[PDB]
């Protein structure tokens, strides 16, 4: 999935 990549992406905002 690139949705939990998407959640990890919001996630890597800090």
């Amino acid at each position: 999935i690139n949705l939990k990549a998407l959640a990890a992406l919001a996630k890597k905002i800090l």
